[PDB]
């Protein structure tokens, strides 16, 4: 399992790079984590239920206010596209920022563009990250939330945490061209160490669910693949879900149950019906999973994870031979409660819930039974966005 750097080490890397780059020590430091979704896939934009936890993998951003209305950025992240630096002036009423190259700067630009408070000053900042870029653990959401958290120090907003997630979400939409739901940004903002986070994506109610057992661990396996469908088929699923809700007279698939869906089978397409069945079933399973998690019922939680994956594979069709093979290998290992693809699909990571003692045995077997090269993360539930004054 990859070492996973602590905050103090990333902070120190960011600090040193900043000092060398701008000639002075930075004044502020913030962090925001990536995520793994335990269960509740492709429900968040359907106003469903999700149960993610924040990872120890995080994006760290150190910086200082400037007096010239200029923004100057540097990243050291492996995988970031060239150039590693970018400067631009703050947006104004007559001229707004715009997505372009380098791509990693669009996330930062986006948050700045839709930041709700004023006056925002210019600033200098160094970005570092332990979240694998585009690997399926929401590196971008961590970048957006870290950026938002940073801007709060420069110019405190005065709204809810949901308003913040939605700003970060808007950046992902408008500047990264990924019309994501609210989950990634919300868990990045609101995670707590030792807890998973049940999010009702209709009411925006959230609930901290304990998940801290020495005999229990969460194994994240990176397939290290990412089919182009991960980007292009995502928005298609949102339209297909919308089109099914429209035909049933429902505001969203949250208002629809399997039986109501059964009765209206001749009212939607075969493919649409399969899409809606996953969602409806997944929303149910996430409520069951949350309950199972509370009373410490790990075996039931695991089984519910396996149903989630089968549903994602057969009805919503957002899996791939890589993820499937990773899941099958995982379920063959003694001590494994459950396994499923996590995140958007078509590559990325799987999440596996197992007895802590089985993690070494599960890593060897999964790797040997995998045709590509898997990467492994053994993660505990971590905190959300934080701030440290330097
Ligand atoms: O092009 C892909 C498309 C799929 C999603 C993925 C993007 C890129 C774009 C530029 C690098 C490659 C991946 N990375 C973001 N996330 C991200 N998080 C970061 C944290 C700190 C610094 C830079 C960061 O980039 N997500
Ligand atoms: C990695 S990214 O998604 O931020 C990006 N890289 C080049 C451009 N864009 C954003 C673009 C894509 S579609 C509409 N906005
Ligand atoms: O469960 C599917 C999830 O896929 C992620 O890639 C996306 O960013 C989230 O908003 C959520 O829709």
């Amino acid at each position: 399992a990859l070492r996973q750097p602590q905050v103090a080490e990333l902070l120190a890397e960011a600090r040193r790079a900043f000092r060398e780059e701008f000639g002075a020590e930075p004044e502020l430091a913030v962090s925001a984590p990536g995520r793994v979704n335990l269960i509740g896939e492709h429900t968040d934009y359907n106003q469903g239920l999700v149960l993610p936890m924040a990872l120890e993998l995080m994006t760290v951003l150190v910086g200082s206010p400037r007096k010239d209305g200029l923004v100057s950025l540097l990243t050291t992240s492996e995988g970031a596209d060239e150039p590693q630096r970018l400067q631009f002036p703050l947006p104004t009423a007559q001229r707004s920022l715009e997505p372009g190259t380098p791509r990693w700067a669009n996330y930062v630009k986006g948050v700045i563009q839709y930041y709700p408070a004023a006056p925002l000053p210019g600033f200098s900042a160094v970005v570092v990250s332990s979240v694998p870029l585009g690997g399926g653990l929401s590196s971008s959401a961590s970048l957006e939330v870290a950026t938002y958290t940073f801007l709060q120090q420069l110019c405190p907003d005065s709204g809810t945490i949901a308003a913040r997630a939605q700003v970060c979400q808007q950046a992902e939409h408008s500047f990264a061209g990924m019309p994501c739901g609210i989950m990634d940004q919300f868990i990045s903002l609101m995670g707590q160490k030792g807890h998973a986070l049940l999010i009702d994506c209709r009411s925006l109610e959230t609930s901290l669910v304990p998940l801290s057992d020495p005999k229990l661990a969460v194994l994240i396996t990176n397939s290290n693949v990412r089919h182009s469908l991960a980007s292009s088929e995502y928005p298609v699923r949102r339209r297909q879900c919308e089109e099914v809700a429209r035909a049933l007279g429902a505001a969203s698939l949250r208002e629809v149950q399997l039986e109501e869906l059964e009765a209206a089978r001749d009212l939607v397409s075969k493919e649409g019906f399969r899409r809606a069945r996953h969602v409806v079933g997944e929303i149910r399973r996430t409520a069951q999973a949350a309950a199972a998690l509370r009373r410490g019922d790990y075996r039931a939680f695991g089984r519910l994870m396996v149903e989630s994956h089968r549903s994602l594979r057969d009805d919503y069709e957002v899996s791939c031979p890589e993820l499937d093979q990773l899941v099958e290998a995982a379920l063959a290992v003694p001590g494994v409660y459950g396994s499923r693809m996590t995140g958007g699909g078509f590559g990325g990571c799987t999440v596996t819930l197992l007895e802590a003692s089985a993690a070494p045995h599960a890593m060897r077997h999964i790797q040997e039974h995998y045709g590509g090269t898997a990467t492994f993360y053994l993660s505990q539930a971590a905190d959300g966005a934080k701030v440290l004054c330097l």
